This record gives structure tokens, sequence and C-alpha cells, in this order.
């Protein structure tokens, strides 16, 4: 067979993306993965946890400003912390939650929500979450990654699931 | 599992607290904890006691006065004893009381009214107080605290009853 | 994750509900949805209107007696509106309104005072009326409810502004 | 190592109590612990409140008479309360408590005085009640005990603080 | 003579000022006087202080946020101390302070920047700082205020300066 | 009554005028009524037209240049022109205009800027243009004029619009 | 209004313009207007022709060479053509011409070409001409002329088209 | 004429006294006059000895501690002995004495330091004792006393050198 590989990788950037299209964002360090929101009525931050660690208190700069959390990961996987707040000064809650072998989450923004992949590999599903101001949605993103068109979600959660 | 690390500790300061939020209060040594008036209608100053005090008297300067006070802690746990008056000459009762193995009280402005937990721990449960004029209460915080939204009453509760 | 089930569906029913609980009540046609009173110093009935009503005299019985009004909701959402009288005599009138699209109230007796829901979902709030007679307050329910202690008002405030 | 054990359980009974032994009463149940009277300047009834009783009335018999009180015990131990009056016709009264997870009260009668165990285990330490009549003190004892020489108060002590 | 009274008082209010007038804003107990910003490039907020304050921490909420400062007022006059900052991460300084008998502040937008009074009455004079954005500029108002034309400036500096 | 008369005229100068007074100079003729220059961004000349002016060329000296201007005035009042350039090779524009029945221009020094009042009698207003330099401008005043401070500038006002 | 005057005018002259200026050449009889060269690819010489001129041969020096035209005028406007030859020995050509009631031609040096009007005043419009050495254009001005900026063409359109 | 009285007498209490206040101590029997510290880098306590006491040892509990010292007073004034700790379990130490008719002694907080008066009456003058931790000293005072400003030091000197 001969496939072409999927568009990218981009490097780390900061923009509004398009709507339709997936971000598949490949992860390869711990910490802070993505910053997005629209200052309006949507921040989402996701923090990587790398396998095994224990119970304790970590640092992280969301948004501009430096956030503590209790941290735990028990699994031989990375953990991707979605972590949202309504407001601009509203409190972060970890609102859902990957674990994965293969390092990737996903964002789309389409149809008045953004979605992406929570669960655990490789049988990770999808999810969203409303927003009422969808386009002004920007991301600054901590990683390399790919772009993969909403047509093509088959092929996004494959490797999500499974890899690249 | 990623879980907020809470809004503090706020040093020792005099505050005109917003309506709404929960001051966790984490009180250190024996002594006056708070004093809180509006200078009209609500005067609340709280005196922490220590396990296993025999009766004996204590001075304290409240509201910029000294007064005597006859003590007794025969329990475990700490105590925290509310002392209200309700005009600027008038005399001091004692309103309610924390029986705590946690060391921390509550103060929230909400609905007309100021509410605080008493009873005993890990069953203490929340009180209220009326005031003609909730907006002008002014606290002066002996020890340092933490701010928790009543939206997040639940955790406020789960800390005044098992800890931080 | 494993989480109860709210306490319920009760039937309709007609008691003097105990204080320190809220009565979550799950509306399912338009019309009268209960009726309150300690026959002294408060009355309240609650009626559902459907979206788009178009401004019409609808009749109801409240307390036994027929009573008309002149009815309208322009909105997408049902309108559940309180009607207060403070006397046996005295002339019914809409003190707060609940715009909601989960078509849940609620009702919580405690300090002196009923507290209920307003405002529109998802962001309602808690309002509060004052009585003389708090404990002689009795429900006629013509829905299914559930009960929430006043410890978990967060969880009530989840269903109000949410749904089941 | 081999050590005596406690004379007893002597089974519940009506006794004139020699001068000089400690009564080590076991209480397994709530209520009327024991009923002492000279039926001339002392009489002492100990009432057993179970941890986490809510404010309540409670009726008892105490020498053949009903009485009520207002009860409550917000802890997670037992406790026991002394009433006490001072004349036939005369007022009970809450004299002493003692607040214990091993529920065993102590009397003793010795040095023209009636002694008792009161304040918190493992905490609980001897006071004296004064009479014109101390022999004459007999005791309708509810629940089974045991005699213990005053020579062996140390071991009276332990087990009132650590139990048996 | 006659003379008319100023233009006012006017509650406090949420509002963008229209350029060319003075507000003269009359503070009636220490906190929080005003907050105004752009949400760009401008930020100010006025914190009145009372007369004979021993250095202290004192709290403030300054646009949704809990902030401390260590707080002095040496004088028998009040003290008006306006913190700036320049964008929307940068950290509060004291820009210049009125010391004042009278307890007013005035702010004028005009002509590419923000004039206010400062010094020491009765000889308080103006100052101003620049902003790219002043249209945009929004004031939260805690206290009544007085509305007064930028061509009857000495008036307003008389009121300043000598009181209503 | 008793009311001071203005301070002057003093008689045409060359002046580096002090900060805080108005110079308020009242025109006798046609032509160039004062020359100001800090020899660095600032140029400002101004040029008064008598009433019922057709189209037509004059010729001035302005910083010891000649120029030519295309002159024209159809109103009953008189119109001063202000004309600006902000570097020494620079070309003259009309920047500002004053059209009154009253003969009087006005220029102030204040909060780094450079003052005068433009607009139409009875309603000209004051506006203001920025320097880098503004202590080193001096005028060459070619009418009498009078000094006003700031503090009188209602007065000045007065003047401009109605008149000695 | 007050407006200055065009820059200028200039007396006939010989030089290489600097480039980003119009000449605004006033032309006051017939004859050669001027005569602009490289010496290497441009040649343009401007002859102007009165009003009312029946066909004849005309004789002109054009660079220091005798040159005769075949020359009309039809027009009650004055015309003034330009002849255009590339190379040193090449013959002359009309390139375009302006026919014009105001008797001023333009004439700017800016990016790799000469630009003038042509056309019929008071629509006249710009045209260009490429060259390979533009800054080594020198022109001989047989009559008084104006500097305008290239910002302001507006000025010279008009002044073209209209007159001064 | 007219003075007032100064503050007290307060009875016998422990107390964290303010600062800027004198404690004038009355003194009315022999053994342990206060006892004050930190509990990390002060321990004062007053002993008094009355007059004519021939070299013996005497016994006290200070800070919960037996301690015998070799006393002496051949005067005919009572003597009150300053003993000094720096640590936990350090040695106590004469540090200062006050030999006086009048038995009262002074105590202030203040400028970073402890203050009391030393020598005999009626010369004796103040002296102060460094510390890490002046906010934390507080006293168990055996007998009863005034409060009185530092302000009013002159008062204090005279009581403390002629009595009360």
């Amino acid at each position: 067979t001969v496939e072409p590989v999927l568009d990218g990788p981009y490097q780390p950037t900061t923009f509004k993306p398009p709507n339709d299209y997936w971000l598949l964002i490949s992860s390869n360090t711990n910490g802070v993965v993505y910053e997005s929101t629209n200052n309006n009525d949507f921040w989402t931050a996701v923090i990587a946890v790398e396998p095994h660690v224990s119970q304790t208190n970590r640092q992280y700069i969301l948004f501009g400003e430096n956030k503590q959390f209790n941290v735990e990961n028990n699994s031989d996987k990375w953990k991707f912390f979605e972590m949202f707040k309504g407001s601009s000064q509203g409190d972060f809650s970890n609102r859902r939650t990957l674990t994965s072998s293969n390092r990737l989450v996903g964002m789309l923004k389409y149809g008045g929500r953004v979605w992406t992949f929570h669960g655990e590999t490789p049988r990770a599903t999808t999810d969203s979450s409303n927003t009422a101001d969808l386009n002004n949605i920007s991301i600054i993103i901590h990683s390399e990654f790919y772009i993969i068109p909403r047509s093509q979600e088959s092929k996004c959660n494959e490797y999500i699931n499974n890899g690249l």
C-alpha cells in the first residue's frame, strides 16, 4: 500500500483555527499542551502528566496566571486533563481526561461547539462543549500538531486510539 | 486526577468581603481569630481556645476595648467561640461555637445575612445571623485564609469538617 | 464514576415539608405546579406556562378559588411564575419567575424564610421571602418531586440549571 | 505476666456501698445508669446519652419520678451526665459530665465525700461532692459493675480512661 | 446672590463617561472609590484611606481580583490613592495621590488623556495620564458623584479644594 | 460692585511665556498677530483677516520668511487663522480658526501642551497641541495683550467670547 | 479660509530635477516650453501652440537643432504637444497632447518613469513613459514653474485642470 | 482639679498585650507576680520578695516548672526580681531588680523591645530587652493591673516611684 501521511506537522503556534478541521496535537513532554480561549465564555487548557506520578502539588502557567493543582497519575499511560472555566475569573475544573499510550489529543471547532477526545485508548471517544462565540476561540499550541479535515474524523479517531 | 488547590492563603488583612464568597480562615494559635463589624448592628469576634483548658480568665482586645472572659475547653478539640454584640456599648454573649479538630472557621455574606459554621466536626453545619447593613461589614482577619465561591460550598464544608 | 441518583421521585402529595430540605419539583404539563400556604402570612402558587404563548386569559384554581390571569410567554423556554399573596383576602401578584428549559423548580423552608430559584437557566439563582410562621407552611404538590438536603444546594442548582 | 482480674461483674442491683471502694459501672445502653441517694441532702442520677444526639426532650424515671431534660451530644463519644439535687423537693441540675469512648463511670464513698470521674477520656479526673450523711448513700445500679479498692485507684483511672 | 447647585448627585453607576465632563466623585467610606479601564492600556482604581491609619495590610477587589496592599496614612486628612496598571497582566502601582479634607476626587476624559486632581487640599492641582484608547474607558463608580463641564474646571477645583 | 481690571495691556514684545497663564492678545489690525516657535517641533503664526474679504493673495513675513496665502473671509466677523508647521523646512497648514466679533485670541502653555481658543464666538472653546519642548516656545507678539492665570480661565473665556 | 500658495514660482532654469516632485510649469507664450533628456533613451520637448492656428509649418530649436513641424490648433484653448524621441538621431513624434485653458503642464520623475498630464481640461489625466535612466533626466525649462510634492498630486491635478 | 483615673484595675488573667501600652502591675503578696514568654527567645518571670528575708531557698512555679532560688532581701523595701531565660531549656538568671516601697512593676512592648522599670524607688528608670518576636509575647499576670498609654509614661513613672 501507499498512503499519504497526514498534513503536518506544524510547529508550536498561536492562531484562531479555522472551523471544520481537527487539530491533532502530539505531546512530547509533560506540562501545558495548549491554552484555548475566546476571552468570553470558553477557556480550556490541557495539562499532560507522565506515567506513575504519585499525588503531589504541580504548578502551571494558564493564560498568564500561575495555578497549582493536586495531580496524580497511577497509570502506565500518559494522562491529558482538560482544565475548563467559563468566565475570566472563574475557577478551573477538570472537565474531562484522555488516558493515552499514543500522546495525541484532538481539538475541532464546528457547529457552535468545541469537540475533543476523552476516555482511555484504544477506545477513546469524542465529546463536546457548547460556546456562544466559536469563531473567536484562539489557541496557543505548545507542541507539534497535524491538521485533519472533519470529513476524515474516522482517521483522527484511529490516530488518537492507535497512534500514527 | 487533577484537582485545583484553594485560592489562598491570603495573609492577615482588613477586608470588606464580597457577597457570595466563603472566607475559610485557618487558625494557627489561640486568641482572637477575627473581628467583624459594620459599626451599626453587628459585632462578632471569634476566640480560639486550645484543647484541655481548665477554667481560667483570659483577656483580649476586641474592637479596641479590653475585655476579660471566663474560658474553658475540656475537650480534645479546639473550640472557636463567636462573641456577639448588637450595639456599640453592648455586652458580648457567646452566640455560637464550633468544636473542631481542623482549626478552620468560615464566614459568608449571602442573602442579606452572615453565615458561619457551628456545631462539632465532622458534622458542623451552617447557620445565619440577620443585619440591616450587610454591605458595611468589615473584618479584621488575624490569621491566613482562603476564598471559596458559595457555588463550591460543598468543598468549604468538607474542609471545615475534615481539614485541608 | 459511580454517583447516587436523587432521592425520588415522590408522587404528587400534600404535606408540611420538613425544614432543611430542598424540594426539587418536576413539572410535566402547564398549569398549577404547587400551592403553598400557612394560612397566615404566606401564600405562593407556581403557575407553569409553556413556550410561545400569545397574550391570553387563563384560569386556574388557587387555594380553592377560581382566578383568571392575563398570561404571556414570548420565550422558547418554559416560565414558572410565583404568584404570592400575604393575607387571606389579598390579591395575587407575580413576585418572581423562573425561565427554564429543564422544567424544575426549587423550594426550601429554612431559617424564617422560604427560598426558591429564579432568573433564567442555566444561570438561575436563589431568592427568599420572609415569614413569621415557617413551620406551618403546607404544600399541595401537583407533580413528581425529589428531596435534596440543604447542604447539597449546589446539586439542586445543577439540576435546576441543567436538568435531570 | 499474671495479674488479677477486676472483682465483678456484679449484676444490676440496689446496694449501700462500703466506704473506700470504687464502683466501676459499665454502661451498655442509653438512659439511666444509676440513681444514688441518702434521702437527706444528696441525690445524683447519671444519664447516658449516645453519640450524635441532636437537641431534643428526653424523659427519664429518677427516684420514682418522671423527669424531662433538653439533651444534646454533638460528639463521637458517649456522654454521662450527673444530675444532682440537694433536697427532696429540689430541682435537678447537671453538675458534672464524663465524655467517654469506654462507657465506664466511677463512684466512690471516701473521706466524708462522694467522688466520681469527670472530663473527657483519656484525661478524666476525680472530683468530690460534700454530704452530711455519706454512710446512708445507697444506689440503684442499672448496669453491671466492678468493685475496686481505693488503694488500686490507679487501675480504676486506667479503665475509666482506656477501657477494660 | 443666586447660584446654581452642581449637576447631581448621581448614584453609583457603571458607564463610559462622555468626553469633556469632569466627574466629581464624593467618597463617604474607606475602600474602593472607583474602578476605571479600557481593558487595553489603562486601569486606574482609587482607594480611600481614612486619617491616622497605622501601617497595615488591607485587601480590596480591583477589576474582579483580590489584591492586598501595605497601607499607611499618617495624616489628619483622607488619602485617595490612584492605583494604576498599563496592561491586563501588569502590577498595580501608586501613580499619584490626593490628600484631602473634602473627600472629593475628579476625573476628566479629554484629548487623549485622563485628567485627575492630586496633591494636598486646599492647593490640589491637575495632572494627566496618556492613553491610546480614551473613548473606551468605562468606569464603575462606587459613590455618588456630580458632573461639571470642562469649561467649568475652576469650579471643580474649588469643590475639590474647599468641599461642597 | 468692585471688580479688578485686567493685567495689561502689555505692549508688543518677544516673550518666553510662563506655564499656566493665558495670554489674551488684542488685535487691532489685519495681518500677523503673533509668531510662536521653539525652533524644534512647533511653529504657529496667527493671521487676522477682516470681515468681508473676497478671495485674494496676501503676503506676510513668518519667522523671517516671505510667504503668500490665498485668503478669504465672507463673514461679518473677524477670522484668526492658526498656520502651523512642525519642522523648520515644513509647509504651513491652517490647523485651527477662531471666528470672532471681539478681536481677541488666547494662548496658554499648560500640561505639556499649547492651548488656544477656536470655533466661533460666543461659543469658542479651547483646544490643545502637543510638543516635545514646551519650555523653549518663544512668542513674538505684534499687538497689545493681557495676562490671566489659568485659575481665572472662565474670565478669559468670557472675554474671548463676549469682548472686553 | 487661508491656504498657502504653492511653492514658487521659480525662474526659467536648467537642472536635473529631484524625484518625487511635480514640476508645474506655467507657459505665458507660444514656442518651446521645455526640453528634457537624459541623452540616453529619453527626449521630450513640449511645444505650445496658441488658439486658432491654421495648418502651417512652424520652426523650433529642440536640443540645439532646428526642427520644423506642420502645426494646427482648431481649438479656443492652448495646445501643448509632447514631442518625443528615444535615441540621439531618432525622429520626433507627437506622443501626447494637453489641450488647456489654464496653460500649465506637469512633469514628475518617479519610479522609473516620467509622468505628465494629457487630454483636455477640465478632465486632463496622468500618463507615463518608461526610461532606464530616470535620475540623469535634465530639463531646460523656458517658463516660470512651481514645485509640488508627489503626495499632493490631487492638488497638481486641480491646478492643471482648473488653474491656480 | 479633675483628672482621669488609671484604666483598671484589670483582674489576674492571661493576656497578649498590645504594643505601646504600659501594664502597671500591683503586687499584694510575695511569690510570682507574672510569667511572660513568646515560647521562642524570651522568658521573664518576676518574683516578689518581702522586706527582711534572710538568705534561704524558696520555690516557685515558672512556666509550669518547679524552680528553686537562693533568695535574700536585707532591705525595708519590697524587691521584684526579673528572672530571665532565652531558650526553652536554658537556665534562669536574675537580669534586673526593682526595689520599691510602692509594690508596682511595669512592662511595655514598644519599638521591637520589652521595657521594664528597675533600680530603687523613687529613682527607678526604664531599660529595654531585645527579642526577635515581640508581638507573640504573652503574659500570665498574677495580680491586678492597670493599662497606661506610652504617651502618658510620665504618669507611669510617678506611680512606680511614688505609688498610686
